[PDB]
């Protein structure tokens, strides 16, 4: 068993020790420890309960061997024994005894390669970074797309941002078939946990407003991301994210315009295909009248609304939801998978 | 005397007779007669506290002349007396002897030419479907662009959805200045009053679902609307409406391919100096990181938003908000004042 | 074995089925038919998909025969064939064909005696009403309190509401433990199918107002019903509810004043005492710091709450949470398992 | 002229200052400085731009004099020219050179006495704590109860919380004249800034949770102060507090016991003639059918719902109704007005 590390036990960090266990089939690997700059009961009770994914189905009991503190968890017939740490500062973490072969950097304080390598600087063989990069990088990787492209030598790896999972395989797989001169992304996400619950001082003025009560346009790091892993689709696409009050779940919009003929039909038959080709694990379509709240806790990073495909001359618009959550956090265990064969 | 009669007195219905009282100028015409379904009380009790748009700021008061009901307001320094009826079939209204000019279908039931004849048929002279055409109309209007082109002998008339009415003039501004290909649009809209709280039977299976919590991808009236409105535009446009959890204020993204050359700037500089010039007591524009509820009670038809504005290759996205309430509210009042000229 | 029927395929009918799959405890009884107004496709997508329980782990398959349409569903090893009609005047319903030994009417329209025995025209042996009584029952029931004094001659009965199958065990508990002179219920719950979206005419002009947007006081049916469950404390307790826009779950805050010595602990040891010995079957009691969310798909009638209890002299306050569907669902199946042997 | 200074521009700061705007009558004093840890240029957005209470009727420009930073903002025919600052630490401030003769605290850190006085160390003559006092104070005041007790001596001053401004008049009116033995609050509150959005670590496991989608019971400074306020009430009253998922107003359930005769019609005519009479400026009364969203803006400290009271034996309900920003925020600006002569 290869052995993992969570730097972080925020939305992603959590739900991916939950996906340890939830998922269908065993992971070759093990978590074996957490870090976070709370205490360990709070910890536990996040983990046992959540507003977004239920009550987690299993036992959690914390034991103190010497000052080590440790969960001992177990769920789908599945143990584990994990160390809790509560240290601030990355360099000063205990990697090295604990042997962490790869550190699932889930804290969003730590995106340069020098933050990144403060966890080497501290035992860690190797790095993922959850989130875009934020400068230098070995390798920014999408799980279904690129994740053979690992080379071992590779320390600071990133698996981006969930967005920029869902976008990278519908701009592969049309640009590949049609050819995309063009296009533009809107994604209408929910909130996330920067947001401001009322209006409050914050660096971005839109991410200010009162996340219950809005919609709020801003940002979206996908685009700078997707962009490291198709350098091509520089100055070729652009758009922005766009948060509503809804607790989880997002969609993306993708306009482009095509190089070649193409038909609703047509896009969306390629969509399928791939679907049930090369990008099984990861992609599926839909034809059924559902809203946000259908596709929680679905371990795809994206699925496609087929119905929702539109194609005027030259322009199309295709459409697909993903968990934010879920998803990504099964994308992390799934690249970690990879790289022992 | 112009006199005016409201079929309806809904979120359309109640909030076309505030604004009657809240313009700066006074309207040369007057509201006599509303209809509901509903009893006096309700409709007073809504009218005066508005979970979105605040208390009503005047006083009403209901006297029971002959066996007839009137309302009497005072705001603003104006008074109406408006009588208050309960007949759910149209031709039976009393519209001969009131003298109504023009009546505002404001219910959303009677759409075809066929069902507003009968406001006629009770002795209206002219019927605005507050809403887009179901079958055939003499006109189809979106104030500020072809209000001129109504004619006398016209009769039943519509003022479209509010989406078309934030549509239309950024595709004729843009059209005029540099050609579109085709476009695409997104609209992001707070939800309507046609919704479900929580999952309930319903004819459309995705409005079906739970207002609060949930993103909802549906249709928009507005594009075989804008059809009519611009024939030429025939296929050169479609798109598709999101609904989400906010009370009220929606958003247009506009997605266009130009046929010569573009650059935010350029594209900007149209649209405000087409706000200052040709179309100012309708569409505005703003610099600033604003978010929906800062356009909670905004007359204007459409505000762009300035930093919302991308460009890549012959490809671009515009992004406007509009209060869907009070906008149009606004404009069926503006409307009806440009029969009287 | 006995057949069950459900008049009104919603909320409760819709989680009534599904919690007879989801049951640990198979029943010894079937549901073999249901109705609604609305189409079986309606009806099939809606208890596929949920907003608020998420989707269902089973198959249905539609079956249209010359006549009839049956829906043939598979969960948690279990199988059903149910007849699905579509009449909204009861007495039409063949029940006599499709041998109906009990019906429940969650439908909320037919509370009376007189339209309630409109079932045992149509064949029916037994209706539960499954909403509070409105003039005369044969019997007011709350499973685990006065479920084995339901005579075998009584053909209409009532569970009552989600709120008084809560608040009866809490005061049965109390009065016989230490004495209520009096107690006041103020009831705080999610959002209900008939509130509105936005504000729109509606009977009560509370619940006329936009659902999302807004904490709204109204009246709780549980008193009334509390009476006939417990006749002997007319005229000691009085309540109301407010309605907030969570989606689900709802607690409830009994304020009482008591005849005899009472401290905190006192109140929750007795409490725990019931939710294992007594009324382990519908009560449970947490110590931990939970929300709303985390009672989503509890089966319980009531969680207390026992950090929330407090005592200043001869008066006190306890908290229960309970799921107000899904609770209130079990209910019914417990009831109609009641019934046999 | 009495100057006084805001340190702290949150929802209570902004509203302070835009609220001396709106007032019917001017204050015969002027607020000259304000302090937070964010750029002037958030602060100037935030106070132009709110989600709850709309945009701001009047114009800011920013200057730049002598390395210090101004606002000029003119509303209501009213004109400030208000001095930023950024300083995180209180002792710093320069509160002798602008000759500061009260500050708000408006921090929610700076509670305890000690803290408290680093404003007075640092130059000011007088300070209001806006909130519960923390450890002790010179005194706690409940503006239109005990407002005319302040001495020359009292130098830190609390203004209590939102809650307790409600509660003291509520209790004080009553007990005089029927007599409480004992009471019970419990207090449904909109979220609050110092929430979660979605679930995160979080000293308080319950405020923790995601505050748009919860039910959260919690607790309520509101008593520790009332038994500062009066001190009589010492073992004799006790409540707490719920979060709900609406952005602003909150509302206050009241049980007591009283020791004298009482019914609903006494209790309502006593509270109404209050509202008349002794407590005109901060309390009124409705006996409408209203919700949470009527009472925005409202400047009252509480209202009265006559419709609400209910009244079984010796035991009694009241409900009442505040805007918890805009009443507070009004509330120091009538407490800063009563230091004249
Ligand atoms: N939320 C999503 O849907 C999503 C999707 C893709 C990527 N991401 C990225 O993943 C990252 C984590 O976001 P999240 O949703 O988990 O948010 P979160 O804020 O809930 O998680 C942050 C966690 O890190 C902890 N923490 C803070 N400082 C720390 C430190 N110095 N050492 C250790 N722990 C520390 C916090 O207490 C918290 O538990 C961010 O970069 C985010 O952009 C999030
Ligand atoms: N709300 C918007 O943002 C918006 C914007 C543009 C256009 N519209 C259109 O305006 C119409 C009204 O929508 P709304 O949002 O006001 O909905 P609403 O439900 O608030 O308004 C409908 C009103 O019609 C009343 N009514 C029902 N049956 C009636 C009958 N037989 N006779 C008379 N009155 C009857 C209802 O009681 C209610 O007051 C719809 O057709 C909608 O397409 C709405
Ligand atoms: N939801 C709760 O928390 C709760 C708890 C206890 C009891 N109740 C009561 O249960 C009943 C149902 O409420 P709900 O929450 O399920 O709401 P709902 O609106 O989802 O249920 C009503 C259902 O009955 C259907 N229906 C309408 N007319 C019909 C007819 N003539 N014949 C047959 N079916 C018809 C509707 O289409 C809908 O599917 C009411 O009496 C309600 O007050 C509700
Ligand atoms: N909002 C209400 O309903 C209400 C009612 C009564 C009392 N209060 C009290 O008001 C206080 C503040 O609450 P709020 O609603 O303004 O919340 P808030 O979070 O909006 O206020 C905090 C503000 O102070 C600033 N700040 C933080 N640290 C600072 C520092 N060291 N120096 C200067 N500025 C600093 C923040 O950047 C922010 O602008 C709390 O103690 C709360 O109990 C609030």
């Amino acid at each position: 068993m290869q052995r993992i590390a969570i730097n972080g036990f925020g939305r992603i960090g959590r739900n991916v020790l939950r996906a340890w266990f939830e998922s269908p089939k065993q992971f070759h690997f093990e978590i074996v420890a957490i870090n976070d700059i709370a205490d360990v009961h709070t910890l536990v009770h996040l983990f046992k309960y959540d507003s977004t994914h239920g009550r987690f189905n299993g036992k959690v009991d914390i034991t103190i061997e010497n000052e080590k503190i440790y969960l001992n968890i177990q769920s789908n017939q599945r143990l584990l024994k994990v160390e809790v740490l509560q240290q601030k500062q990355p360099e000063l973490l205990p990697w090295a005894s604990l042997k962490i072969d790869v550190v699932l950097e889930c804290t969003g304080l730590f995106r340069s390669h020098a933050d990144a390598t403060r966890h080497l600087e501290a035992g860690a063989k190797r790095v993922i970074i959850g989130a875009a990069p934020f400068d230098h990088v070995d390798a920014a990787i999408v799980y279904g797309v690129n994740h053979a492209d690992v080379k071992a030598t590779d320390q600071i790896i990133s698996s981006v941002s969930c967005t920029t999972q869902a976008l990278v395989p519908l701009v592969k797989i049309i640009d590949d078939a049609f050819g995309i001169e063009t296009a533009l992304m809107t994604e209408i996400h929910a909130v996330t946990a920067d947001q401001s619950v009322l209006d409050h001082a914050h660096r971005d003025l839109r991410r200010a407003r009162a996340s219950g009560q809005n919609i709020i346009p801003t940002t979206s790091s996908a685009l700078g991301a997707l962009k490291r892993v198709m350098p091509k689709m520089e100055d070729r696409i652009d758009g922005y994210s766009i948060r509503v009050p809804t607790i989880n779940v997002a969609a993306i919009d993708l306009t482009f315009i095509a190089q070649s003929p193409i038909t609703v039909h047509h896009i969306n038959e390629l969509l399928i295909k791939a679907s049930q080709t090369d990008y099984a694990e990861i992609m599926a379509v839909t034809d059924e009248p559902l809203v946000s709240s259908d596709f929680n806790h679905s371990p795809y990073s994206l699925i496609v609304d087929l119905t929702q495909t539109m194609v005027v001359g030259h322009q199309a618009k295709v459409f697909a939801w993903y968990d934010n959550e879920w998803g990504y956090a099964n994308r992390l265990l799934d690249l970690c998978d990879s790289f022992k064969s």
